[PDB]
C-alpha cells in the first residue's frame, strides 16, 4: 500500500452507513446519537429535491477508523424515532478492501486501544492511572485541538502486554467516568499508518 | 414482579428471532441458514415472498432455539457481506409491549454468571467443555443442550461460573476461539436459567 492507497482506505474506514432513519429525524439527531464514539467530522445526508426530505439514510464520518468501528458494533439496531436504525460499512470501497485488511493485520502488532467519550476534565495522566490498573502502559495520549490544546474527547493507549489491552477493553467499555460512559475498543489500524 | 409465565414465554420467543435485511435476490433460505447457523442451530426461517415476481422481498426473520443465539448473531452478522451486499441485522420491530418483559429478563440474567457457547464441535463432551472453560475460574455447571430423542448435543450449551470476573474473562478470551476446527461463538446470557419457573 502506497501512502496514497493507505490514506484512501483510512478515509473509507472512518465512515459508516446509517439507514432506516425516521423521516422526521435530521442531521442533529444523528450527530447526537453517534457522537459518543468520537467527534463527528461530517455527515452526508441523503436528499430528495421533489419531496423535500432525506431518503432515510446517511453516512457519518469520524476523525478515526476506531470510532466508526465502535459505532458499527454499538449503534446497530438502536431505536431512533421509533425505527431500529441500521449501521454498516460503505458498500463502495472498490478495491480498497485489501488495504483495509492489511491495516487490520498491522494493527494486531500493537496492544493499542481506542477510548472515546472522555470527559473534558480528565487529563492524559488521569486516563493513564485509571487504565494502568490492567497493566503497564507504554503510552496514553488524548487527541488535541491543534489550535486550543484542549483534548477532543478521545485518545489511544498502548500497553506492554496484549492481555492487558484485552482486559482493559473488556472492563472499560461502557464504564461510567465523569458522568459519561466510555466507549472502548481495540485499534483497527497501526499507530502511524502512513509512516 | 414483571410477567406471568405466558408473558415471559412470549418475550422469549421474540428475543429468539432476528430481522435480516438487504438479502441479495439470488440468495435463498439455504445460504442464510449456513451464514447464521454458527450462533446456534436455526429453528426456522420466515422468508419474505413476492410471488408476482416469484422472488423474496430481500428480508427474512431467522428464529433460534434460544435468545442468546439471536443476541450473538445480532452482534456478529451485522454488515457481513453476502452475495455482494452488506446484510443488515436487527431485532424484530414488532414486540408491541413485550419490551418491558424483555428488559426484566435481561435484568434477572445479570444475577447469574452464565455464558452461552455455540459452534461446539460434536466430539466435545460436557466435561471437555468444562475443563477448557474452568481455566478462567471455578465452574458451578457446564451443560450442552441435547436432542431429547438421541442424546447427542446440539452444538451449544451454557456454563455458570462462581464469579463474575471468571465469566467476563471467558467471554473475552473464548469468543471466536478455534476449537475442533470451528470457531466458538461465546456471549453473556441475556435471560436467567429457568426464566419460566415461579
Ligand atoms: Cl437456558
Amino acid at each position: 500500500g502506497s501512502a496514497a492507497q493507505r490514506q484512501g482506505a483510512l478515509a473509507i474506514m472512518s465512515r459508516v452507513y446509517v439507514g432506516s432513519i425516521y423521516y422526521e429525524l435530521g442531521e442533529d439527531t444523528i450527530r447526537q446519537a453517534f457522537a459518543p464514539f468520537g467527534p463527528i467530522k461530517s455527515i452526508d445526508m441523503s436528499w430528495d429535491s421533489v419531496t423535500m426530505k432525506h431518503k432515510g439514510f446517511a453516512f457519518v464520518e469520524y476523525e478515526v477508523p476506531e470510532a466508526a468501528q465502535l459505532a458499527l458494533e454499538q449503534m446497530n439496531s438502536v431505536m431512533l424515532g421509533g425505527r431500529n436504525i441500521k449501521v454498516g460499512r460503505p458498500s463502495n470501497i472498490g478495491q480498497a478492501q485489501p488495504i483495509i485488511d492489511q491495516l487490520a493485520e498491522e494493527a494486531r502488532a500493537f496492544n493499542r486501544i481506542y477510548v472515546a467519550s472522555v470527559h473534558q476534565d480528565l487529563s492524559d495522566d488521569d486516563i493513564k492511572s485509571v487504565f494502568e490498573a490492567f497493566g503497564k502502559i507504554k503510552s496514553a495520549t488524548l487527541a488535541r485541538d491543534p489550535t486550543t490544546g484542549k483534548h477532543k474527547g478521545y485518545g489511544f493507549i498502548e500497553y506492554e502486554k496484549a492481555q492487558s489491552s484485552q482486559d482493559a477493553v473488556s472492563s472499560m467499555n461502557l464504564f461510567d467516568l465523569g458522568g459519561q460512559y466510555l466507549r472502548v475498543g481495540k485499534a483497527v489500524t497501526p499507530p502511524m499508518p502512513l509512516l
